[PDB]
């Protein structure tokens, strides 16, 4: 028997406005969700997610094998030693069904001081040929800033929920330095679906991606309408309902660190489902040198002995560890 998680729908539209009490009522809902199973759906978010899905499908369904090698990250193409994060992540027919394309802050150019300094986790995005993929780069860059805007407002809700002033997180989330990323993931329909691409959980469930916590402050996720996610609870894994009109929001492990686990990073996994679908996360990451002072809203004095953690080190370590534990995607 598999139960179903309570995933509240939260109208986040007040977070874009100037009605402070309405913002507090959104914040209370974020607090309640974050203290329960974590996840909530942000609704009334203002982003055209139908166009996001359409433009993403057009890219996934038209990119050629040649273009995939030309854009491939270093894990697939030794010529591309600078691509640890950004680029194409290839499928392996018979072995690995998922494939994806990751891009970073469009302001990371050769002019940017973090690129000049060669700081880890900063890379210049790679893109397919414009004439072969008309409008794709422009769509993808616009989307980065659209979802940046939503995420900034969500971060105001999380700050208010934790008893802070509304810019407590968002002040560290800036277009000039954010390490945030978009990933356009394709999960294919395959007939036959190769068993080598399916993992078996300890509890017997067939999975496409094993349990993990997110490497993020928060994660702002669109998925097409195919149920697949499960969240761990003390009584076992519970199904998260799909909703292709909203964004599924959760805390990542940086939030758990800074709140002394008051808002935990929910453990979750991806069930195997033989269906063509999309998983389009935006990982809300701060800047490389961003440090948030930890606190514990359970203590009267709010004091935490947890050490302040630099975001860039957290991200570097976290992305490597996730690959080591859950496989190169
Ligand atoms: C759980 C979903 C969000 C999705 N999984 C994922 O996105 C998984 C787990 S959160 N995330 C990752 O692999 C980290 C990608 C980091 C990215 N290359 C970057 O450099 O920033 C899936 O559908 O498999
Ligand atoms: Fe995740």
């Amino acid at each position: 028997s598999v139960s179903k998680a309570n995933v509240p729908k939260i109208d986040v539209s007040p977070l874009f406005g100037d009605d402070q009490a309405a913002k507090m009522r959104v914040a209370q809902q974020i607090d309640a969700a974050s203290r329960d199973t974590g996840f909530f759906y942000a609704v009334n978010h203002g982003i055209n997610v139908q166009r996001l899905s359409q433009k993403t499908k057009e890219f996934h369904m038209s990119i050629t094998p040649e273009e995939k090698w030309d854009l491939a990250i270093r894990a697939y193409n030794k010529e591309h030693q600078d691509q640890v994060r950004a680029g194409y992540y290839l499928s392996i027919p018979g072995k690995k069904a998922v494939e994806s394309f990751c891009y970073l802050n469009p302001n990371f150019t050769p002019d940017h001081p973090r690129i000049q300094a060669k700081t880890p986790t900063h890379e210049v995005n790679v893109w397919p040929d414009e004439t072969k993929h008309p409008g794709f780069q422009d769509f993808a860059e616009q989307y980065y800033w659209d979802v940046f805007g939503l995420s900034s407002a969500l971060l105001k809700g999380y700050a208010l929920a934790l008893g802070k002033e509304e810019n407590f997180f968002a002040r560290h989330f800036k277009p000039d330095d954010t390490l945030a990323s978009v990933v356009l993931i394709r999960y294919p329909y395959l007939d036959p679906y190769p068993e080598a691409a399916i993992k078996t959980a300890a509890d017997g469930t067939k999975l496409s991606f094993e349990w993990h916590e997110d490497v993020s402050l928060i994660t702002v996720l669109y998925q097409s309408n195919v149920q697949n996610l499960q969240v761990e609870t003390a009584a076992g894994y519970q199904d998260i309902e799909a909703d292709d009109t909203g964004y599924l929001i959760e805390c990542g492990s940086y939030m758990a660190h800074l709140t002394n686990n008051y808002y935990k990073a929910p453990i979750h996994r991806v069930k195997w489902v033989n269906a063509e679908r999309q998983s389009l996360p935006f990982f809300v990451n701060l800047g490389y040198d961003s440090v948030i002072d930890p606190f514990d809203p359970r203590e009267p004095n709010g004091k935490s002995d947890r050490e302040p953690l630099s975001y860039g080190d957290y991200l570097q370590n976290g992305l490597v560890s996730l690959i080591n534990k859950n496989g190169q995607t």
